[PDB]
This record gives structure tokens, C-alpha cells and sequence, in this order.
């Protein structure tokens, strides 16, 4: 895990300008456009960061391009900022992450303003900054985010950020994945010559009653139907989405 397959995990990936949950016009892997409720200002906006017309649609190159670009500028702004750089630069790649992760998504400006939680993050009273980020504006605006970010500062480890892998053993492929209600994976064993997408969606269900959502996309974005067999789906790339969460999933072969 790093910090780019953390923010996929919790930003998917989508080609075309939507609302993210506060209503905002947003495009590709959290690329805010921007506040107003103007889908023109949104495409206007979006036309100057890719550099064409494209009347609100991009490619999956593009939304990678402007995805590193947005990584690249929440590290610059922490380092930058009298306030954030000092905590970044005594924490641990994990915690690192996180701080990143919050950049990333609310700004350089809106972090820095988190004073009291920034020097208990410097002072590495974890707990304490834990139960304080808990109280924010951000938390109460996206709290299972703001969980999964609070987390990883809490404990300094990956826990809230899972993986979905592929095996094939005795010839057979074997899907080990993080389900929401456990923090071990389960393993999932198919018959890509009988078994369907939705076979394997509907045994996540059965083994977890607390996902509320799963469904399977190609790496540009492209719901895969129920029907189609796990032979043809393990010959690529793949997204699983399990509630909130987008796990990229790497097929061997």
C-alpha cells in the first residue's frame, strides 16, 4: 500500500464530471472542479486542466495525468505551509500518507487550520489526535473517509486499506478479499468455466451482510455485466467495489 492506491481506494475512478457526496462537481480520481452549482463553470474548469474541449468527458490517461498532478501539489503545499511541513516531516511513511490523503482532499489552507490535532500528530500522541480529528467539520462531512484517514494516524499502519489478490492454486483462481465487517481477507475459490461475475458478487453478499454495495468495473470505468463468465473476466484488469471502497484487482497471466 501507498498513498496512490489509497486515494484510488477512495476515490475511484470516474471519466465523466459528477457530485461528490457534499454536491461539487467533480471529474477522475477526486479532481474537484469546483463548488458552485454551475455545471458550465465545472466544464470550463475542466477544459483548462486537461487542455482540449471535452465537453466533460476524459480519458482514463487523462484522469491519471491530473491524478498525479494532484498528488504532486498536496505534497508541494505541505511543504510549503509553516504549519504542515513539520509535522510531515517527523511522521512515518504511513502516517505521511494520511496527512497527504487530507491534503488532497480538503486543501493545503483547510489542513493547516487543524492546529490543536497537527501538534498532537508532532507530539505523536496518536490517540489524542485521533479522538480530535474525530470532532471536525471534515469528519462530520465524509465520516467514513475521515475513519479510514484517522485510522491510519491512530494506529500508523494500512488496516483501513485493504487488497484484493488473485492466486491460481490446484488450477483454480483463488480471490482473497477484505470484507468490511472482518479485518482478515476471505478467500474465495471459482470455476471461471461456469462461474459468473455475479456468482462471486452474490457469495461476497452471503459472506458479509454488512456489504450494502459490490459491483465490478474494467480499469476504464465500465460496469462489467453479472453474466459474464470469471474465465473472461481474469483475462485483464478489474475493480471491485465493495460500499464506498474501489479495489483494483491484478490477475496473474
Amino acid at each position: 500500500m501507498n498513498i496512490f492506491e489509497m486515494l484510488r481506494i477512495d476515490e475511484g475512478l470516474r471519466l465523466k464530471i459528477y457530485k461528490n457526496t457534499e454536491g461539487y462537481y467533480t471529474i477522475g480520481i477526486g479532481h474537484l472542479l469546483t463548488k458552485s452549482p454551475s455545471l458550465n463553470a465545472a466544464k470550463s474548469e475542466l477544459d483548462k486542466a486537461i487542455g482540449r474541449n471535452t465537453n466533460g468527458v476524459i480519458t482514463k490517461d487523462e484522469a491519471e495525468k491530473l491524478f498525479n498532478q494532484d498528488v504532486d501539489a498536496a505534497v508541494r503545499g505541505i511543504l510549503r505551509n509553516a504549519k504542515l511541513k513539520p509535522v510531515y516531516d517527523s511522521l512515518d511513511a504511513v502516517r505521511r500518507a494520511a496527512l497527504i490523503n487530507m491534503v488532497f482532499q480538503m486543501g493545503e489552507t483547510g489542513v493547516a487550520g487543524f492546529t490543536n490535532s497537527l501538534r498532537m500528530l508532532q507530539q505523536k500522541r496518536w490517540d489524542e489526535a485521533a479522538v480530535n480529528l474525530a470532532k471536525s467539520r471534515w469528519y462530520n462531512q465524509t465520516p467514513n473517509r475521515a475513519k479510514r484517514v484517522i485510522t491510519t494516524f491512530r494506529t500508523g499502519t494500512w488496516d483501513a486499506y485493504g487488497s484484493v489478490t488473485v492466486v491460481y492454486q490446484n488450477g483454480l483462481p483463488v480471490i482473497s478479499v477484505r470484507l468490511p465487517s472482518r479485518r482478515e481477507r476471505c478467500q474465495f475459490t471459482l470455476k471461471p468455466i461456469s462461474d459468473s461475475v455475479g456468482v462471486f458478487l452474490r457469495q461476497l453478499q452471503e459472506e458479509d451482510r454488512g456489504i450494502d454495495r459490490v459491483a465490478i468495473y474494467s480499469p476504464d470505468g465500465v460496469r462489467v455485466a453479472a453474466s459474464t463468465g470469471i474465465d473472461l473476466l481474469l483475462l485483464d484488469d478489474f475493480k471491485l467495489v465493495i460500499n464506498d471502497l474501489t479495489y483494483h484487482v491484478r490477475p496473474p497471466k
